């Protein structure tokens, strides 16, 4: 149906049910993390979420945490619901997220990828060469140990969307 | 007895809480004799200081005074004590665990603190470590420094329940 | 006509408004390979300021910059003097005002990237390739460009009056 | 006669206003190479406060400072004692008061610059050329007087200074 | 490419950037017009502008000024950006402007056209025979020595879009 | 059988008037079928158009939708219709008269209308004329132009009672 | 008797003004007895119409009803009358002289009127002309063109003391 | 000395009032065969504006005008500068300022009835006898003094006059 992207968060029913929608999709695709954890982070004020909507219904999104005081943006949760993967949705999601960030003058993503995920983060432009001083992000980015930290650098000249 | 925990603090915007804070200043000062009593009470009743209080039968029997630095990304452990006839019962670790839970819920996962010789052992068993991942450039001037004490650090795991 | 220097920006005034569009035009005209949209987005960003050089109510040049007190330097984003008034010292006065403005604001370091068409002008303004600012302090704060040369300028602090 | 301290500033009283002028006077006289008006814009800046030393009604000394609590330190801007009150301990009591004041606001580091003529006083007040504080924490905030040693003082909140 | 139309003006950031986008497209497509004149009118509040928005960015517009008291509108600027011309965009912009002017009780367009623009206005149902009296438009619309005054009369009983 | 006149219009209205406006838009739309019913609708509910409604047993049977241009010194006649089973009874004249008297009481003295081939003798019999004394500069681009229709004019005497 | 001039009308009255207006409604209709009293009354009390009243000994003895059309730059003389026991004494010429002075001070420099056969003499003596300098497009429709009545104009000079 | 321009008038502030009276003097004195009553009644009329030329406090000239925004033009009513400051560009700088003022208020036509001594000046200011504004549009809104020359000036809104 109509496909739409909304950057939504907690500061309205339509947004609220979308946020439960997202928390359902993040808990279900990322089972290794307590659903109570995903709920707090999704419904936190400082966290925003880019929501992919197919016909009223959440099917995917990205939860992030902008650190404009730090120069970068932390990518917290990335899921696309199982009957919607591998149709290039995750890419469209990352690009809207990229476009959103260049419009807000922020040019580095930082995220902790799991072994299963790294291939998709490559294909979005993320590298293992972390050019940000560890002193800049340690303690702000939620430091999963074992998970693999990656960087992305945006070019505010390219239209990502 | 009945046991309750409570994050309390001197608000600039109540009386149970007041007498509760007084009781903590009395515990901290008497269990921490080389801390001047006036210095403790200044910190406790300071607004940007919170204080997890441990209450047994309405009576303060311990607690941790801490100062959050969310902009910096870590919490300063300021005081903690358990009153003398309630130590070695596990109350000290229950305070720490609860303190750890509150701090996941507030998206902070780093504890800094200075320890004398006599407290260093306790903090290791709360899973602090001498190795400090946090940049000096981030905590210096915000945490009450202590020349002559160890700087300990603790890293919390948001995927874990502590209480 | 009489020359005026003003440090302006979007405040988050009709005369300042049309001046910011004037700057957006001489910036986007003299830096022709840069997206008009991008220059406009930055000129009108509230956290960027622009030293405008005014001659007869009309914009003839200026320097778009972005200060980083928390980091001790200022990023210089755009510098252009309009064509019919270049090589008249106008560029130098703009740079010299900027230096005066920053000494008074206790920032004594400029960081800029210089393409080959512009690097000489910056050398002649007291810039060097010798970046004394720790890389620790500027990554993720200055728009890292590849293929361009990062230049530094260190100001000399002055006791006013 | 009566000696008396007050932390004065220009916010948004005739007594306080003339007190400030006296402070600009004493500062500008004891710092003769400082432009008088640069001293003026500072004393009367809202973000600057001054610890005034009044003696029998009259400004004889002071320490002008700017607090940077979001950065954990205070910048010491001007110290001075009028010349016929120097070498009496007035300078030290002015400092010790400024310390006691800052313990109470949980700022525990002083930064300042020291020319030839006053570094010895600052060392007697416990300032060191070792700067514990991150250069990343003050480089864009404090006025640099290049040619004058930057010095730091770290405060112990557990001790009385008054 | 999601195209979309909007009648906007100066009384919101994206609207501001949208007008800058418009002032740009106008200057570049109408070079003999001073850039500052174009901006002075676009950001004048009695002047509205029908922005054509391809995939988020301005790629065309008509700056017009409505004169209800006088019973007509002034067509002030017309442009479609260079890469998007001869696709129909110019005619679609006129038709939307015509519908807006039906639903607003205004059924007369006046414009001055130089020789290169006369072809386009004839195609949009403009004519050189001006039935509005000089008494009604003169000194209200900005006249142009040597440009043809072109007139258009709309049918409120027609759908134009 | 009780017949009333009311000058109504869309105030920028209660249900009786709203329903009347609709009934007027219904009637105008049927007795004028070459007029887009969406155009009739948009005009009748315009806040600067008024309508002299002929009502019988609470029911709209006819009206004259007009547009007063007091700055220009005349009124435009927009729509004129009596329902079909009430025509040729003299309703359309009483409507014109009530409208004529309405306007001299409002110090407007000129009517302008466009009349197709099939409406011209109606207006002739209500005092309208093809000879326009109003200057083209006064009305052009203020009245809705209908190319191929005859512009008609009417001059009202304020020393006359019309009703 | 003490004579007075007062520009009055029905605003949006004062019981001394309101009785003056009927005093005028009387004098106008009685001196112009072939115009319906109703038409005179409606106008005198129309609020876009003012009246310059001539008050002798408190009673009304004449006046000039007028209508200022500033947007068009002219005023219309609509009624002029002096009580019968007070004609041929200079009253109609003072009333006009005041009307003139008043309009200079309001930056209006043209008077128009449609004079009947019996008025024309008076208007000429007040410097009125049949030669109309104001284009037809400015007054037509705004002032009523009675068949058989003579448009006459008066052009005022602001550098002249009229009163 | 210091020279400033000020569009002033009576709003229906004493330094303004004394400034208007200064204008009514200067006008009345440069235009002696015009009744001073009439000059004054205009200058202080509220539908009238006056662009004042202040040199060292003192009003040395100005232009009294009347904007007819509904009719699309502005009447020039009085132009004078003091007898001992003419022929220095003052009256031309005054009109240039009046031109810019009217561009921003989108009124791009001036009309004036000139006496024979004025005509040269308005022509240097770019006035001409070829009136594009239809009679219907200005007639009666401006008094047509017999013997006076109706002149017109069209302003170009893309040119910078000041
Ligand atoms: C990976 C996504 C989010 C993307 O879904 P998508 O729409 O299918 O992506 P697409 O545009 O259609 O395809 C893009 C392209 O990415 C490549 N790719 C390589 N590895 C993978 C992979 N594991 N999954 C999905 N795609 C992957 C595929 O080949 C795709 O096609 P392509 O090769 O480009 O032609 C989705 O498949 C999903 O929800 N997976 C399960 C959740 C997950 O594992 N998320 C990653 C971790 S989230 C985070 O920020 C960290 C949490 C903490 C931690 O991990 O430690
Ligand atoms: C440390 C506490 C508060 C803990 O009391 P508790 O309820 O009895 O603890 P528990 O859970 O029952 O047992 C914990 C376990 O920790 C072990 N342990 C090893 N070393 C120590 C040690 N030094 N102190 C307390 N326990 C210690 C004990 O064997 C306990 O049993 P376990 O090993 O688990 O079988 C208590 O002993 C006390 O009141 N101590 C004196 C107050 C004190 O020194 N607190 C820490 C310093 S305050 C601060 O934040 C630092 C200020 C800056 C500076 O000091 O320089
Ligand atoms: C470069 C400026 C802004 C300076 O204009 P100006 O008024 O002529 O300066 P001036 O005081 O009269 O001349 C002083 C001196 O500058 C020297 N110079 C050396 N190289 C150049 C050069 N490439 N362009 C202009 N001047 C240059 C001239 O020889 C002059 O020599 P002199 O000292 O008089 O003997 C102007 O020419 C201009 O707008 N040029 C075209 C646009 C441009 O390339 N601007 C500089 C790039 S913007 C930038 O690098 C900021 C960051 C951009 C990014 O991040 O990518
Ligand atoms: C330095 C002060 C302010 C101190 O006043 P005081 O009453 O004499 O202090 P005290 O407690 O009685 O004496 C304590 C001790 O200070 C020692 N000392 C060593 N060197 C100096 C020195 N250069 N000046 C003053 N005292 C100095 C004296 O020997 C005393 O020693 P002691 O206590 O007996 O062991 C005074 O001498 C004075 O007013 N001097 C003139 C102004 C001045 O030098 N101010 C400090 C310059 S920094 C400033 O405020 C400007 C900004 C920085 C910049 O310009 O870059
Ligand atoms: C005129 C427009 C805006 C329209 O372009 P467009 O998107 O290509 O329109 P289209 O529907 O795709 O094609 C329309 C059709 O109109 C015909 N035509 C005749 N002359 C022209 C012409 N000069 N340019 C474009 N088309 C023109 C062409 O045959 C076009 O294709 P078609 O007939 O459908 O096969 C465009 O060409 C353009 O951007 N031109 C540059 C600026 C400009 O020419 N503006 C018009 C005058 S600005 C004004 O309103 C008055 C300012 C005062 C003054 O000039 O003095
Ligand atoms: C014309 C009216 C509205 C009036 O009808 P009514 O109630 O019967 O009036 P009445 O007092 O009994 O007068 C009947 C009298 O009018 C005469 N007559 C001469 N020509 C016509 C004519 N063309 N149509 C209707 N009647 C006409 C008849 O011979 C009758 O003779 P009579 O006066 O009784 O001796 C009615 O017949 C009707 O419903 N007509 C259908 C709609 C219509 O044509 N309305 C007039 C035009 S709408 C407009 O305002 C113009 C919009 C723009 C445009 O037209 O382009
Ligand atoms: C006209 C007036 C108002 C003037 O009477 P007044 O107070 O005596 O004025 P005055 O200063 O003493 O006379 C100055 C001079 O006016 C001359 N005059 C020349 N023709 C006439 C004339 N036809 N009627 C009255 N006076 C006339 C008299 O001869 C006087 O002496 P003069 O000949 O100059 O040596 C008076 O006669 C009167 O009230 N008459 C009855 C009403 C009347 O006819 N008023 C004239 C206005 S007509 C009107 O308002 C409706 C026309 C609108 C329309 O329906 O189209
Ligand atoms: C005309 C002005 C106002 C001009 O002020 P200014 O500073 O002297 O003029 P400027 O800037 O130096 O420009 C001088 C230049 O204008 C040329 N010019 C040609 N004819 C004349 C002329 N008749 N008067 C003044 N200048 C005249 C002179 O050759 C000068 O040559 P230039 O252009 O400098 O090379 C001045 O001379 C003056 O105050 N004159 C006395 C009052 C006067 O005549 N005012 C203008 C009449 S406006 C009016 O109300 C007339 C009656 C209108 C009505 O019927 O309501």
């Amino acid at each position: 149906g109509i496909i739409e992207f909304h950057v939504i968060g907690n500061s309205n029913r339509r947004v609220l049910l979308w946020l439960v929608g997202l928390q359902n999709v993040f808990s279900h695709q990322l089972p290794r993390m307590p659903k109570e954890y995903i709920a707090r982070l999704v419904f936190d004020p400082k966290h925003k979420t880019l929501a992919l909507i197919k016909d009223g219904r959440v099917i995917g999104g990205i939860c992030f945490r902008m650190f404009p005081t730090q120069g970068f943006t932390e990518i917290v949760f990335c899921a696309v619901t199982s009957n919607e993967q591998v149709k290039g949705y995750g890419t469209h999601l990352m690009n809207h997220l990229k476009e959103y960030h260049i419009k807000h003058n922020i040019l580095y993503f930082l995220t902790y990828a799991d072994e299963y995920a790294i291939g998709y983060f490559k294909k979005q432009g993320f590298s293992k060469d972390i050019k940000v001083p560890k002193s800049r992000y340690l303690g702000y980015i939620k430091d999963y140990e074992g998970a693999t930290l990656m960087e992305c650098e945006l070019n505010p000249r390219i239209p990502y969307t």
